């Protein structure tokens, strides 16, 4: 019974078996109750503020060849770009002028910047009195250390899949063990650290999803980014099935139940597969939103997956749009940098 599973989640009985059954039950009434539980937990622990992280995707150059990603090195049907350090800093300034209190710098694994150009950019943005989050991939400890000394606050490095076999197959340059080592290094260096995974990868099972949830709970991540897999036509996975929105939403809800004081975005991928999908996600456990702040003409060239919603609008439209979203949801914008506010419990 769904009722029994809900009771067990409510009492914090987070066994493998409970999680598996929650993900396996397809009943509408159960799912809606699960979503309501996560929404309530979100409200009680992290409140009504929705934190805005403005993302600048500053280079689509990548040395890796992940099978799912549109930026993989083997994709020749992509115009590659690099923003200059001045462009990046001034674009960050504009986001701060528009009210962003975190700047996220994301790129492919592009050697050109690493480490010192990033450090210089980070230092310049930090003068603006905002949080800086980096999402640059896997690099040596030394690079992560340099970026932390330069002032970076947070680092996003999704674990992608906690199944090491599937991880190696989908990310043939690397391994789950290296991904985890990177995440542990970032935690040690004092970053607020984000992990997370895709849902509906080819070959991924429900037990794999359970393992993702248990992995997240084990390491107590500050942020967890979850979205559906969306096949990209210029990759080896072009003909595979999209991830299911409802199942992905259940993963967000369960993440909030498991990690009640974490920061959890309503990802752009959720809003790509279903119209209004970010808004739904913000009502099922999420409390962060990441408006795209990549300028034209580059924005349209950073498509990890196709259909990305933000590609066609004026490049200053996203921050105002998310502020409207937050209001029509009956929520409030974040007042501070939206760092993790731990609630210690039992
Ligand atoms: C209550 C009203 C009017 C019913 C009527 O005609 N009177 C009907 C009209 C359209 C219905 C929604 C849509 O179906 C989409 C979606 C289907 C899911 O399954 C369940 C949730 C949801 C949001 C539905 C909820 C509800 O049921 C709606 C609002
Ligand atoms: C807006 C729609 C449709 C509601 C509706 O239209 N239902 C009939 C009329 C009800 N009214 C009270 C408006 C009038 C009753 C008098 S009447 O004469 O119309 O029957 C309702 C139906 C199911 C609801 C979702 C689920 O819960 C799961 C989840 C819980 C979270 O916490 C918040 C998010 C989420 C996704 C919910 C959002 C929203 O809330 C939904 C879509
Ligand atoms: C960038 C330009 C020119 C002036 C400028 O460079 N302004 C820097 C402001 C810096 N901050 C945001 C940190 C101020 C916070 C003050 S606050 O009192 O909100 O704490 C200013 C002039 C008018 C400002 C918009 C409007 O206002 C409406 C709206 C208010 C929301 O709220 C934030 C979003 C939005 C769209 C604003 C964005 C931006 O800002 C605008 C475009
Ligand atoms: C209306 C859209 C579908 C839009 C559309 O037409 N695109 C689909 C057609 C494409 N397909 C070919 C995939 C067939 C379907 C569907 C897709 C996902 C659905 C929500 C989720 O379940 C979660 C949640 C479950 C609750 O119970 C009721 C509320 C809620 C928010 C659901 C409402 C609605 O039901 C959604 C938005
Ligand atoms: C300028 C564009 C159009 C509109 C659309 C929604 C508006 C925001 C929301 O109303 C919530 C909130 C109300 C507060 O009063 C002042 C600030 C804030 C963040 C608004 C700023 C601005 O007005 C927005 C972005
Ligand atoms: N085809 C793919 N489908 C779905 N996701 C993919 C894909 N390709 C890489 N991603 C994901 O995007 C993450 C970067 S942040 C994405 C952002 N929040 C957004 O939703 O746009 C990577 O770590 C992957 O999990
Ligand atoms: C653009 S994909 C996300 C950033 C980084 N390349 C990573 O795979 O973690
Ligand atoms: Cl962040
Ligand atoms: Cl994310």
């Amino acid at each position: 019974t769904g009722r029994e599973i809900l009771e067990k989640l409510e009492r914090r009985e987070f066994t493998r078996e409970v999680l598996k059954e929650a993900l396996s039950i397809n009943d509408r009434g159960f799912n809606e109750a699960l979503f309501k539980l996560a929404d309530e937990i979100r409200r009680k622990y992290v409140g009504d503020e929705v934190h805005i992280r403005a993302i600048i995707e500053f280079s689509n150059v990548c040395r890796k060849n992940c099978l799912y990603c549109g930026l993989r090195r083997d994709n020749k049907n992509l115009k590659r770009y690099r923003m200059t350090p001045e462009e990046i800093v001034e674009r960050a300034r504009l986001a701060v002028q528009f009210g962003a209190k975190t700047i996220v710098l994301q790129s492919g694994e592009d050697p050109y910047y690493m480490p010192d150009v990033i450090s210089d950019i980070v230092k310049e943005i930090k003068k603006m009195g905002v949080a800086v989050t980096l999402s640059l991939g896997e690099w040596p400890r030394e690079y992560y250390e340099k970026w932390k000394e330069a002032g970076a606050d947070r680092y996003l490095l999704r674990h992608e899949t906690a199944n090491p076999v599937l991880h190696r197959k989908l990310r043939p340059d690397t391994s789950f063990e290296n991904r985890l080592n990177c995440l542990l290094t970032l935690k040690e260096l004092g970053y607020e650290t984000g992990a997370g995974s895709m849902v509906g990868l080819p070959g991924q099972t429900i037990d794999d999803l359970v393992d993702d949830l248990l992995f997240l709970k084990e390491h107590d991540f500050d942020m967890v980014g979850i979205g559906p897999f969306i096949p990209h036509p210029d990759t080896p996975l072009a003909n595979e099935k999209k991830g299911d929105f409802t199942l992905t939403l259940k993963m967000v809800a369960l993440t909030r139940i498991l990690l009640p004081d974490s920061n959890i975005p309503a990802t752009t991928a959720m809003g790509t597969i279903v119209p209004g999908g970010r808004e739904i996600t913000l009502r099922c456990g999420a409390n962060v939103i990441m408006p795209n702040w990549t300028p034209s003409p580059y924005r349209q060239l950073y498509q990890l997956y196709p259909g990305k919603i933000s590609v066609f609008e004026k490049d200053t439209a996203s921050i105002p749009s998310v502020m409207k979203m937050i209001e029509l949801l009956g929520r409030k914008p974040g007042r501070d940098w939206g760092g993790r506010k731990r609630v210690f419990e039992t």
